[PDB]
RNA sequence: ACAU
DNA sequence: CGATGT
């Protein structure tokens, strides 16, 4: 309903689907740019979106804020719940990159504790998450 | 259909 | 137009 200001906000980048991927994350209130991933040469927008909202877990956690995150992403917000990434996106000699991520990604899940709330950014009625890459 |  | 996902 209202736009928690107080949070984390992260989304993916690309060129191309599967393409090129990258991710940031920003203050939400601000737009200051927190983190940013070295864009990856293969990857999907799924996995990215997944690895920002990891990233963002991890992140908060090192810094000990309880900040909730937004993510636009239907799929990587229930990917992160499920901690699992139920990505199509092949493995293969090309791809072993975003994948090695991915697997690391679920693999910190796995064995690291959270209470960071996880929310659906409301792209309809308030416009693109602030960590939109403008493509 | 919804989210990208 | 195409691709990634629930
Ligand atoms: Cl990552
Ligand atoms: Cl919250
Ligand atoms: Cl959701
Ligand atoms: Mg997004
Ligand atoms: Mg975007
Ligand atoms: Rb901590
Ligand atoms: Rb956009
Ligand atoms: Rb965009
Ligand atoms: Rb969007
Ligand atoms: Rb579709």
């Amino acid at each position: 309903e209202e736009i928690i200001w107080e949070s984390l906000s992260v989304d993916v980048g690309s060129q191309g689907n599967p393409g090129i991927v990258e991710y940031k994350g920003v203050d939400t209130k601000t737009g200051e740019v927190l983190f940013e991933r070295e864009p990856i040469p293969i990857g999907t927008n799924n996995m990215g979106e997944f690895l920002a909202i990891v990233h963002g877990l991890r992140y908060l956690k090192e810094r000990n804020s309880r900040k909730p995150i937004y993510s636009d992403s239907q799929t990587a917000i229930k990917w992160v719940k499920d901690k699992k990434a139920k990505s199509t996106l092949v493995r293969n000699e090309e791809t072993a990159l975003i994948w090695k991520l991915v697997d690391e990604a679920e693999e910190w899940l796995n064995t690291h504790t959270y209470e960071t709330p996880i929310l659906k950014w409301q792209t309809d009625k308030w416009g693109e998450i602030k960590a939109d890459y403008g493509r």
